[PDB]
């Protein structure tokens, strides 16, 4: 049918808000039929406060969203990392029960699939299942993060290493994650994409005359970034958007905190900004997250300068780096920040694009990480 896709991934595909997952998988249902299989959501889930909690009820079977057959599947427990050393051979017995135990409408699925796409994350348990099930389909890992990074147990790294070779596709969000992934010739560097459309969301503007800042996202969202700016700055109205909390005792008049919006909605809001801002709260990030951040990537469409920490700044220009917790820095980022001027510098592949890439990369000899045949 078309070519028919399987996603497995520890998003599910209903969950709102989208992540790079959910939007490749939106450019998967155009081209054929599409399945999308949540895991790591177990009974066990419930004392740890699963943000797939909602679709609870529909647990174990099919549900059509958008085009895509979703899949939650619901197991007692899950494997998980303890993060204790001694308690490693429980971890392992746990993920190979696990992998060892995969429900029919799985089994059915990857039988079905012409392409099986793999994030990076606990879909690593169930590569060698797929290619026993189903041999002649495509194999492609979307490492949307280093495994390391995300702090998968060691039997999760241990699998990849081991099965890593065998996939046909490695695709990178960034070149950064290459050090860490023990293949070669099938590792590929494919970015995030962008909405085909960015330019015509952008209109109207949401603001009126004066200097607005923006920020969206709740990624280790840090509101003393807002608390100072907002008191150095107070000609700058700042509007905090989608910051997973509300207004910080801290905040000054000048900011305006707004609730969860949904991505097209965002645009306006970052379009017609003076600056915009990646407040994350620490810099124990890793060094691809410069490249993968999706708000410092939609900052960037736009040519927007971007205040963010030292640590997320990397190969770009019109970013200006502050430490975290140090108001000074944070102060001259953001006058940094207002002089700066806005040019497209990053060239940024829409998402149909980027999936072609994901999913052929080898027909653009320019994603190449390694030596090209």
């Amino acid at each position: 049918r078309r070519p028919c896709y399987l996603v497995l991934s520890s998003h599910d595909f209903r969950t709102p808000r989208r992540a790079n997952i959910h939007f490749i998988t939106d450019q998967l249902a155009l081209r054929g039929t599409t399945r999308f299989f949540s895991l790591r959501y177990s009974r066990l889930s419930r004392m740890k406060g699963d943000m797939r909690l909602p679709l609870d009820d529909t647990a174990n079977t099919v549900v059509s969203h958008n085009g895509v057959d979703c899949y939650l599947w619901r197991t007692t427990v899950h494997p998980f990392n303890t993060r204790r050393s001694w308690l490693r051979p429980v971890e392992d017995a746990m993920f190979r029960w696990y992998a060892a135990h995969p429900p029919k409408q799985l089994l059915d699925w990857m039988r079905e699939s012409d392409v099986i796409v793999f994030e990076s994350g606990i879909a690593v348990a169930f590569i060698e299942l797929a290619k026993r099930v189903n041999p002649a389909a495509k194999l492609v890992y979307r490492a949307s993060d280093g495994l390391s990074t995300i702090n998968v147990a060691s039997y999760i790294e241990r699998e990849f290493d081991r099965v890593a070779p065998t996939l046909d596709v490695i695709a990178l969000v960034s070149p950064a994650m290459a050090a860490e992934v023990v293949s070669r010739d099938n590792v590929f560097h494919v970015g995030h994409g962008v909405d085909h459309n960015l330019d015509q969301l952008g209109d109207p503007s949401p603001y009126a005359e004066g200097i607005h800042a923006v920020a969206v996202g709740s990624m280790l969202f840090d509101p003393e970034f807002f608390v100072v700016a907002s008191k150095a700055f107070p000609q700058v109205t700042f509007h905090v958007i989608g910051s997973g909390m509300g207004r910080h005792p801290g905040y000054g008049d000048n900011v305006i905190v707004y609730g969860e919006m949904k991505h097209a909605q965002t645009i306006g809001y970052i379009k017609h900004a003076r600056f915009g801002i990646a407040p994350y709260a620490s810099e124990q990030v890793p060094v691809y997250l410069a490249d993968s951040s999706m708000k410092l990537l939609q900052y960037d469409f736009f040519g927007l300068p971007a205040v963010c920490p030292n640590a997320v700044v990397g190969p770009y220009k019109s970013r200006f780096g502050y430490t975290p917790g140090n108001a000074d820095s944070v102060i001259a980022a953001i006058t940094q920040a207002l002089e700066a001027p806005r040019v497209r510098y990053r060239q940024c592949l829409n998402w149909s694009d980027t999936t072609d890439r994901v999913l052929d990369p080898r027909a653009y000899p320019e994603t190449r990480l390694y030596p090209h045949p």
